[PDB]
């Protein structure tokens, strides 16, 4: 059956692991270990297609992807530095993949928190400059989580 190899990248502590665990295990982790590299595999139904999601959860911490088919580029809406650092991760992707045309979604996580320091308009403008969708998420409330992963699946489908 069809398998979508997704890779989740972004700065440390933005909620990459929490988002992944919320999609795959359907619960929120309040306290998680920084990642070296972890992978999750799950059979799902998306738009009437039964498929398998292989998600690679990568390290955000600097102390640390090529087979990836689609990329979730994650920042946290209450972490300006993570947003300012997004261009880096897009660059490495275009680099390792050898393409300016790679399925990718920009994700603004922790949208449940009220200490927003990155405005939606700014992230939208960035996403449009890359030619990609922008989706805001909360791994805590599950807001936008399916939207983000499923949009990525659909971007891979269109490619
Ligand atoms: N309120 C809230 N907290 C969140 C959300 N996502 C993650 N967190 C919290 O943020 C912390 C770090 O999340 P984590 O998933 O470990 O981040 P990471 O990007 O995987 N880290 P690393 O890059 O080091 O592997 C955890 O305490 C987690 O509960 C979210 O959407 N909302
Ligand atoms: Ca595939
Ligand atoms: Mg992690």
């Amino acid at each position: 059956m069809t398998e979508y190899k997704l890779v989740v990248v972004g700065a440390g502590g933005v909620g990459k692991s929490a988002l992944t665990i919320q999609l795959i295990q359907n619960h929120f982790v309040d306290e998680f270990d920084p990642t070296i590299e972890d992978s999750y595999r799950k059979q799902v139904v998306i738009d009437g297609e039964t498929c398998l999601l292989d998600i690679l959860d990568t390290a955000g911490q600097e102390e640390y992807m090529r087979t990836g088919e689609g990329f979730l580029c994650v920042f946290a809406i209450n972490n300006t530095k993570s947003f300012e650092d997004i261009h880096q991760y897009r660059e490495q992707i275009k680099r390792v993949k050898d393409s300016d045309d790679v399925p990718m979604v920009l994700v603004g996580n922790k949208c449940d928190l009220a200490a927003r320091t990155v405005e939606s308009r700014q992230a939208q403008d960035l996403a449009r400059s890359y030619g990609i969708p922008y989706i805001e998420t909360s791994a805590k409330t599950r807001q936008g989580v399916e939207d983000a992963f499923y949009t990525l699946v659909r971007e891979i489908r269109q490619h």
